[PDB]
């Protein structure tokens, strides 16, 4: 935050001299000059180059308008403007709003005017930077000398080591610096939430739309287990979306609660649609209360909102028909909400409060904004008790948390804030979009097979596209108008495979090929489906990253046409098994996936397995209690009909829960059973695509067994 | 790791031009050549500074036990031995176990041993790195494209930003491209152990003396309930030690399992005993059973080892004589066990496999060893069912764990290894004896007060010294002997206040006052007692942090002797409240406070609070569910005899819980009341002194409310 | 006050290269760096340059009586101690009075030291400045604009004319940029003896044995007639 740009190059030398002496005088205080060649350079100067942290430009040459222009993209960003011939006559009300310190020329003024910059700069610096963060580089700054924890005292112990140095020299001095406790009392306290903390607290719960804010340091994992434990006392009912990640069913496993589940619908490609209105009404959930035993009227609900492949639910809706006091949005995938008009009324925090009810969401911070990993808020709009709350927050909080996650998360709310922020979003956003219009635009042009992007067939404009019921594009069959929208920032690719109507065509490439030929290419999808690979279009990827993967798809496309050799093509799936791949091409090993998923029937197994729900015997946490007093047993995949299961069953795909612990399947529930022993059966074929199902264990003689209560 | 010690100063043109050619030669790969006077010279410079990364010398003028020198700091340090006149008849079996590559004298051969010397550079940093770690940073080099978690994409968001701009360039570049998930499969994952993580864990297994390891990313906290809820059945009964942190309170809250407390000692200083031998005799066990309601013979036990203040047990007693199928040691405090032989039989991993019983050990990696924070371990001896315990592991691990804790982690074990590991725990042990040593010649010679450190009289070497029955230097009443021992790592300094008998002085100087002082003059202690203060003399700590310690406290002693303005000493606490401490004087505000203390006796109301029972009406999880239902009230301090505390009341000091939830005040355990209610008399009457009582909240009034069931 | 004498030749790599890099650090930080040839021409150095603040030497070469010396002359003096072979059992209580601060010999570690250094220089000139005079140098160190009397606002109306930047040149801009009024609140008022004023009159009659203190700044003509009329009435003897 040193650099410091000068525009024009007059030739005046009552100008030109001044303007050198200030150069070596801001040279002397650590700045760094740059020289725009004219308004347009310097305006792109600004644009790509954050750390410009300063503008100087000629009044005489340049009208306040300049000044306009630079504010609209940074409003805090100083302006010093060297006044000649204009005085103060010559400033309007609306010039006087912007942030320009006024200057003059004059031969031996550099050092007075070069101190100036230098205190605007640090203004500035104060300006943007949150609380906390603020606090904690102070700190470092200070270096006070630790005889407490971490006990690596700053780095010195990792000083002392030669693995230890190199551990030292890739993480720099400043992240050990700054990893301290709460024995330095100046920072205040997170469980406390005292002095710069608390501070923190208030600065997020002001950015976010929030009532009350908490930063969690375990994830959204975390925060989940915190709001449910708050929420729903031992012996209380909860609403829980099917589509809940592995997280609830934790909570679930570890307090007494009776589960009733939302059902959600899905498509031929496996993604997960939203839950029907229908399930939202009161009548719905009466009858399933009294179908369920041991179970009253819900306390509280959690819903996921939005989905991994990104399709948001209109919240008001829900808001309003879902008859609990308790409703928490699990929006893990969704932090930049309240940062882009597109996504009002689409969020929980979207509006104010509810009356008789209180709205939680637990965002993933470090998932779509910018933040550390296990960074995680939770946002607060209704009536709570404070002090019972905090010891739910206490009880899954470490008593050391790490001050750098803090600091991110915090320093993540303060990138939001802005012009800057509002340029990152909007930014992020017609990045997405732009990369959706150029993979249509690809594909009309192809002749033949080529990649396209789940999403309506016409967008034109920056918004959140409805899913509607007349539309084929999104698979769902007989979908609430007005009810789910697409978020354009998760781009989900589609590879060949499936047809319009939901069946398997005759050939089709199925995606994880595609994402191992994109990590041999270092390119990293988010996650791969059958036949669909989502990318994530966070305010993290820029026009580089777009067309290095817009490249790597055509590269692809060009190799696979070519049928090339899979040793060649695919240097890491040969290196898995030299002998397998030693002669097979890439047309062949994809064809040969794509059959075994079509003999088998894949997307009608897991959509029937998928839409039946298995009979709940016990709640989760009966099951996990007998299986953690060794009543349990290891019985094969064909004998679990009739047995009560004691872990979750999570296969690969589609990626979501099927079976819960304490759940029992039945002939009904045979579906389930079957699109199992198919997934066993197809990850057996090939040695690079192994059968990926959490719950199951494979055995030396390839059978897979599952765990169930005696 | 790019200093290359070259060890030569010849006269002779033939050998000195080759070494001109090699330097500039090694110069060009980007190594920095530096040139050690004499032996001497070298050895000490290897000894301060651990990224020297190769010795060059002279075979010639030094014999190959310069290289038994070196090896005895670094067995893996590479050495370049340039020969002249010895041949291959000249090395012995001994020499040719040293890490020696051999060079020869040539004008135009500087390329080729250039590259053997980088070639040797490379092996000896990728034998010194974990694996874990070494696959993180060459992932680091790839410098992929990421569409995946984070989202900051490796910190291409943050560089986006401006105040984003500054995060980055106080983190580093590195430290935001190591920040990944599992999306990066050749990392492999921690939640399924598998790819380079399992080897790490193996790594760490065998580095700690342990069967099993697991990384836990969220602190000993969450550890130790990982180790819990695994061990302990909704239903069960647990031995847990009364000196237990809160994280055993919480999973109390949390889980339906039911309490019998072990009652620790004490001193008059209020530095928490050790448990003596009887409280683990069977009877006394199956007296407890009998006497506490819904309670069977207990399947877990939780023992604190080391204590806080550095006492640990004799464990082999405890292993041998507790007659409970599953015991913990929570060992926060005490990672550099196994490291040191001082520490042989005072851990739970010390030993081999306890014959039908398991042994677990919870560590925090990131308290006593180096590593950030929030990194912990759990170490397993004995059989356990590996599948349930990973349940009850991703029950309580993010799936998003930060990958820089979890290399910390691994980093923390690789900096055990070999002689420059053993030299560092070594040098941390002596460095701390020295310390008190010297704070005890300082007393000695000192003319009036000075302070005292707690420790037997004559330490002399290097051993956890034991507390013995005849000595009272430990302040503890009818100890078991060979049952306790000082750490001495933990350096508890003692301020005039205290009486050898136990009771109080007429004059002293409260340890919090000289703890305020040190945090002005850039020094953090661990903790503060009513009259001690804990540093800890980690591998962190050098003679630089050691000397300024003592440095500070001689100004203290100055200070205070001269009786200097509170203003000038102490500028915070002024600021707090300069009306108040506007004209005192230090020793005026030391009296004051050591007055309040003397009046209402509190050394003999704390050990009397902490003497007695609270009886137990309901277990904390009953007690936190009714909270959860709002079936709590709040009363006033004084109305809570007979009453169900519905929250964990833990008072500064001493620090360890006093009251616990379900538990209810009786005239039995009024002591309990009258210590908290002098508590809160003291904190109100100086403005940087309050009172400190978690569970308990002040009003308006200036009255403390705790909060129970109705 | 930012000279730093460093005394010693030694004839060892591990201890000359880091200070090698100290003095590269310290000149970094606007440090001028002098090599006393011996301790005696340390100590006359000392003697006869009041701007030395800061005096480095090896622990090894010389112990710490040479503090006490440099003590005698200066005991705020600053000194810098580097440790290699003596340990915390190597010092006293007499020794630990002294304002000695202790480093180690590594390379890379000259930051830090700089640092540390600095921070001490810093202290060392706030302990020797009276608390009025470190008030005004803050107060000119903070750079404002005034739009009240003196009237020539920090020398800028000299600056502006031939005649008075002559005069500027010759008194200089801090001695301009002190000259103040009341209107500047932060310094106080020395008629109200409030703020920092009030604290040098404490100080000054600390300094001089009197119990009250009042400062003149008309000369001791002045001083004499407002002792005089407080103590001589209309019609007194
Ligand atoms: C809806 C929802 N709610 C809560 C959480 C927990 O949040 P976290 O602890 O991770 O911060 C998640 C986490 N999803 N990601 C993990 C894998 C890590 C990311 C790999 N690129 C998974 O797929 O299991 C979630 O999807
Ligand atoms: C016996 C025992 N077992 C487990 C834990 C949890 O370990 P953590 O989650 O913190 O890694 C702790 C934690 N003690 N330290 C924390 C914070 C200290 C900060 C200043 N140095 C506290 O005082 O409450 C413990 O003392
Ligand atoms: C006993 C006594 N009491 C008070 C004062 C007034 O003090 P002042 O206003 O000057 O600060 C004076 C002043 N004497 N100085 C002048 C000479 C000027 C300096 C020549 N180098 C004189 O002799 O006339 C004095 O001698």
């Amino acid at each position: 935050m040193n650099i410091i740009a000068i525009l024009n190059h007059m030739g005046v030398y009552f100008k030109e001299e001044p303007i050198r002496e200030l150069h070596k005088a801001l040279e002397a205080l650590d700045f760094q000059i740059v020289y725009p060649n004219d308004r347009e350079d310097l305006l792109k100067l600004i644009d790509n180059n954050a750390r410009l942290c300063g503008v100087i430009f000629d009044w005489d040459t340049y009208n306040l308008d300049l000044c306009e222009e630079i504010s609209a993209m940074n409003e805090h960003l100083p302006v010093y403007a060297f006044a000649n011939t204009h005085s103060t006559l010559d400033v309007s009300l609306n010039d006087l709003r912007l942030n320009v310190e006024f200057f003059e020329y004059a031969l031996g003024a550099a050092q007075d005017i070069a101190q100036k910059i230098r205190q605007s700069t640090d203004a500035y610096i104060d300006e943007i930077l949150p609380p906390l963060t603020k606090a904690l580089f102070n700190y470092v700054k200070e270096g006070k000398y630790t005889f407490c924890t971490p006990g690596h005292m700053g780095g010195t112990a990792f000083q002392k080591s030669p693995v230890g140095s190199i551990f030292y020299d890739f993480f720099g001095a400043n992240a050990m610096k700054s990893d301290i406790s709460i024995s330095v009392g100046e920072l205040g306290s997170l469980l406390d939430h005292s002095g710069p903390h608390k501070e923190a607290e208030e600065y997020i719960a002001r950015t976010f739309n929030a009532e009350r804010s908490y930063m969690v340091t375990n994830g959204t994992s975390t925060a989940n287990k915190i709001v449910g434990m708050y929420s729903a006392p031992a012996g209380s009912t909860v609403l829980i979306d099917r589509n809940c990640h592995k997280s609830l069913t934790h909570l679930m496993m570890m307090s007494d609660i009776t589960p009733i589940y939302f059902r959600p619908t899905r498509n031929a490609y496996g993604i997960l649609g939203g839950i029907p209105k229908s399930e939202f009404q009161h009548d719905t959930i009466a009858e399933r209360v009294a179908q369920t035993p041991n179970a009253t009227w819900p306390v509280h609900a959690v819903v996921t909102n939005s989905t991994y492949d990104g399709l948001l639910y209109n919240t008001d809706y829900i808001k309003e028909a879902l008859d609990v006091k308790s409703i928490h949005f699990d929006s893990a995938w969704v932090p930049y909400t309240n940062f882009s008009p597109i996504y009002k009324g689409l969020c929980g925090m979207s509006g104010g409060r509810v009356e008789g009810k209180v709205i939680y969401e637990t965002q993933s911070t470090h998932k779509l904004l910018a933040a550390f990993s296990q960074a995680s808020m939770i946002h607060v709009k209704g009536d709570i008790n404070e002090e019972t709350f905090n010891e739910a927050y206490m009880m899954h909080t470490s008593t050391s948390p790490h001050y750098g996650i803090v600091a991110s998360t915090e320093t993540a709310a303060a990138m939001m804030k802005g012009n800057a922020g509002k340029r990152l979003i909007n930014g992020s956003i017609e990045r997405a979009i732009r990369f959706r219009k150029e993979i249509k635009r690809l594909n009309s042009e192809s002749e033949g097979w080529f990649f396209d992007v789940w999403q309506p067939e016409g967008i034109d404009e920056a918004k959140c596209w409805p899913l509607d019921s007349k539309d084929n594009w999104h698979g769902f069959k007989d979908i609430d108008n007005d009810h789910m929208y697409l978020d354009p920032i998760k781009v989900t690719l589609l590879t060949p495979g499936m047809q319009k109507d939901g069946s398997m065509a005759d050939t089709g490439i199925p995606a994880s090929i595609v994402s191992k030929y994109l990590d041999e290419h270092g390119i990293i999808v988010e996650k791969t489906g059958p036949y669909n690979m989502l990318f994530l279009f966070s305010i993290g990827i820029d026009k580089t990253k777009a067309l290095s993967l817009l490249r790597a798809l055509t590269d692809f496309k060009r190799s696979y046409d070519l049928n090339l050799r899979v040793k060649n093509m695919l240097p890491s799936l040969y290196r898995e098994d030299p002998e397998f791949y030693e002669n097979m091409r890439i047309q062949e090993l994809a064809q040969g996936i794509h059959a075994l998923i079509q003999h088998h029937n894949l997307p009608d197994l897991m959509y029937r397995a998928f839409e039946v729900l298995p009979t709940m015997v016990m709640n989760p946490h009966a099951a996990f209690q007998m299986e953690l007093r060794g009543q349990t047993e290891e019985v094969y995949l064909e004998e679990m009909i009739g047995k009560v299961n004691a872990n979750m069953i999570l296969p690969y795909p589609p990626g979501v829960p099927l079976v819960m612990p304490g759940e029992m399947l039945t002939e009904e529930s045979r579906p389930v059973l079957e699109f199992l022993q198919m997934l066993c059966e197809i990850g057996a074929h090939y040695p690079g695509f192994e059968t990926d199902i959490h719950g199951a264990y494979r055995q030396a003689d390839g059978r897979y067994t599952v765990k169930v209560i005696k």
